[PDB]
């Protein structure tokens, strides 16, 4: 059947030859309503057992015999950089040797719970991102902890409550209840035998072999965590995004309370709200920095985003104008019409719609504004028998799928921010023009359940799990749905995450709703912090120096590369961390040092003074350094990336000509809006999406009133 939603609707029945996600998931009967996917536990739901899990500091994989354990051994040169998973140890079980299965029973932001069990025992292990711990509650047996050879017992006996070990290289403490024994100590096997009546056994990760290290490990090591949560805030006032972390300890013994929290770069990087602890830990995201605590917090400053550039540009108008007539001669012809190309199309067509205006070129104005229009309609509703151009719901993962599918957003729940980012912007674009149009009750609410695909925000809206796409710890988002890859999930393009992003924003403010649009913040500006460290290193100290570039186009759980998906150029490489360029994009001309650097570092590796092909993107890019430059390079021959138009390419680089770069030293209470500096000159655009008018304040003092929906720029003092 069909469920309306406002004026369309989605649809239950599968149209023929339509693939879905497998039936069968790996999950206990806890896990209630909609399955996370998406994410670095995910592999546990898809598969028997697992493939690697890169929780990080520790990694796992679940097997038949039980739950491997790892500290990466960091390595490689040139091309990629890993951190591999590798079995330190197995916790398995004293009289089960054989688990059928390892299921999902609680997932929660940055923990899972998964059970193995026999008719004859059980373990059910946490795993935790951002914990240096793996907590673990046995039935119908003993801790069984099969090692990768013998190892090293720099503390305990027989007799002792824990035991500190090495192996590979590798500290660790085994915390077993008070009354617990070992056996066989020198061997290859220790078994934990639990005094009657406990049952629980957690491991830690040691930053040293020391008995005083140890000692506060262990204060800790009986405190388990069950749950994990975040939570944000925009404050509109500071331009500032605060996100709170929390975990929820159960004390199984002791008089502690608390936990040993492991924060990325892009979390403790100039984090004025944390003391850390001396312990680090190297892995692959960097040096790892440890918290004493149950919570912390990150706070960022938003730079605010644009829905466009403002008219400013040094461009020939004539021929912009010129340009903008060809694309509305292609208004109706995507190159292709599955979910992801179609959503290019509607990307290329929201972003030369307000240069059609800004030109009075109210012909292909209206050309653009119809085709998207009618398309989201058409997309928005499922007819009965209608196979193209409909969105499906699957209700034993809990997503809606658009169909035509490509490169498994279907069976295996790829890509789904990338999609309908562009889905998302298109509307958004419609809502800023025609709030008649984005109300619930006509195409908000259809608009609202892709928003609920990619980036649930309700915890008690089971249609779709929390947060798909994004990874609240990593603070970037994955493409796979599985995770089923020796290295774990990946993400390739973050700029196409961001596209998603950004639209939630103006989504949001076009629609006066101020929940959408703080997730949106919430979203762009994490991703875009962790796109800083672990994409493109800009402060230095991320990538090994043996990985041999500036940039990495994938990350991954267990690597990080300088390659993509087909054999393309090395201009390609690097614009997939580029496109789609929007007037949220500004965000990769943070050091315009960077660009130049991460531009001639590709003209390197292509063997070429210009980039061989998607000359459009690189030129877009290469104007946040200099776009002087960049428009010289540009040119009419260039056949436009898919995505892009020679309008938009240009209208981009000729309005950096004119209003210089970004400045990310000044904020505004507002949030659309951008600072431009050229030689020191300040350009102000605000936006103004509301109904009344607004006074814009900047940091500088700069203050700008603008009346309701509209965009104002202001040069100067
Ligand atoms: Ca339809
Ligand atoms: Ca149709
Ligand atoms: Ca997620
Ligand atoms: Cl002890
Ligand atoms: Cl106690
Ligand atoms: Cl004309
Ligand atoms: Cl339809
Ligand atoms: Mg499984
Ligand atoms: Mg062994
Ligand atoms: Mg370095
Ligand atoms: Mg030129
Ligand atoms: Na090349
Ligand atoms: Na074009
Ligand atoms: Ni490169
Ligand atoms: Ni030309």
């Amino acid at each position: 059947q069909y469920y309306r939603e406002g004026t369309g609707s989605y649809t239950v029945v599968l149209p023929p030859g339509a693939k879905v996600p497998q039936a069968e998931i790996y999950k206990t009967s806890n896990l209630q309503g909609a399955v996370p996917t998406n994410s670095w536990e995910s592999s546990i739901l898809w598969n028997q057992y697992s493939l690697p899990i890169y929780a990080h500091p520790l990694t796992f994989k679940f097997k038949a015999e039980g739950i491997e354990v790892g500290k990466p051994a960091l390595g490689g040169s040139g091309i990629a950089y890993f951190g591999a998973h590798k079995n330190d140890f197995t916790v398995g079980h004293s009289s089960v040797y054989t688990f059928p299965d390892a299921r999902a029973d609680k997932i929660s932001d940055f923990a899972v719970d998964a059970v193995m069990a026999s008719g004859s025992g059980s373990i059910k292990a946490t795993l935790m991102k951002g914990s240096p711990y793996a907590y673990f509650v046995f039935t119908g047996g003993n801790p069984r902890i099969d090692f990768s050879g013998t190892p090293t017992v720099f503390y305990g006996d027989s007799g002792s409550q824990c035991l500190g070990v090495t192996i590979n290289g590798v500290n660790y403490g085994l915390f077993a209840p008070s009354g617990s024994k070992w056996q066989g100590i020198g061997t290859g096997t220790i078994t934990c035998i639990l005094p009657a009546g406990k049952n629980y056994f957690s491991i830690a990760v040691l930053p040293d072999n020391t008995v005083s290290t140890l000692t506060y490990y262990k204060d800790y090591a009986y405190c388990f965590v069950t749950d994990t949560k975040v939570e944000w805030s925009y404050n509109e006032t500071e331009s500032t995004l605060t996100t709170t972390f929390t975990a929820e300890v159960s004390v199984k013994e002791g008089t502690n309370k608390g936990t040993i929290l492991a924060l990325y770069p892009h979390q403790w990087r100039n984090n004025p709200h944390i003391l850390p602890l001396p312990y680090t830990y190297s892995t692959l995201r960097g040096i790892m920095k440890t918290i004493q605590g149950t919570s912390f917090k990150t706070v960022y400053r938003y730079h605010g985003i644009l829905p466009n550039l403002p008219d400013k540009g040094t461009y020939d108008r004539e021929a912009l104008n010129r340009y903008i007539n060809e694309l509305a001669l292609q208004a109706d012809a995507p190159v292709a019409v599955d979910t992801y190309w179609f959503g290019k199309h509607l990307g290329k067509l929201s972003c030369a719609l307000p240069i059609a205006e800004q030109l009075g070129n109210i012909s292909a104005k209206d050309r653009f504004i119809s085709f998207m229009k009618s398309s989201l309609e058409d997309w928005f509703t499922a007819k009965e028998g209608e196979t193209a151009k409909l969105f499906y719901y699957d209700s034993n993962w809990g997503t809606l799928i658009g169909y035509p599918s490509s490169y498994g957003s279907d069976e295996e729940l790829n890509d789904h921010h990338f999609h309908y980012g562009y889905f998302l912007h298109a509307a958004a674009q419609i809502a800023l023009r025609d709030p008649q149009w984005a109300s619930r009750d006509n195409w908000g609410a259809m608009v609202e359940l892709l928003i609920k695909d990619i980036a649930n925000w309700d915890r008690n809206d089971t249609r779709f799990p929390f947060l798909r796409n994004f990874d609240p710890y990593e603070g970037h988002s994955w493409a796979s749905g599985h995770a089923g890859f020796a290295d774990g999930n990946n993400q390739a393009s973050s700029s196409e995450a961001i596209n998603a992003w950004q639209a939630i924003i103006l989504w949001g403010e076009a629609t006066g709703n101020k929940t959408i649009r703080d997730l949106g913040i919430y979203l762009y500006t994490t991703e875009v912090e962790a796109v800083c460290n672990y994409w493109f290193d800009l402060y230095k100290d991320i990538f090994s120096p043996s990985y041999g570039h500036n940039y990495a186009s994938m990350v991954w759980g267990g690597k990080y590369c300088h390659e993509i998906w087909w054999n393309g150029t090395n201009s390609e490489k690097h614009g997939i961390n580029f496109l789609p360029i929007t007037a949220a994009s500004l965000y990769l001309g943070k050091d315009p040092n960077y660009i130049k650097q991460n531009y001639e570092e590709m003209l390197r590796e292509c063997g070429t003074s210009q980039p061989p092909n998607w000359k459009d993107i690189q030129y877009m890019y290469y104007a946040l350094y200099d776009p002087a430059a960049a428009k010289n390079m540009w040119n009419e021959s260039i056949v436009p990336e898919d995505g892009e138009s020679k309008a938009h390419t240009y209208h981009w680089i000729c309005n950096l000509d004119s209003l210089g770069l970004p400045d990310f030293s000044v904020t505004a209470d507002t949030p659309l809006y951008s600072v431009f500096n050229k030689n020191n000159i300040r350009t102000y655009v605000v936006y103004n999406a509301s109904s009344s008018a607004k006074k814009v304040t900047f940091s500088d003092g700069k203050v700008m009133t603008v009346g309701p929906h509209s965009m104002a720029v202001s040069t100067g003092s």
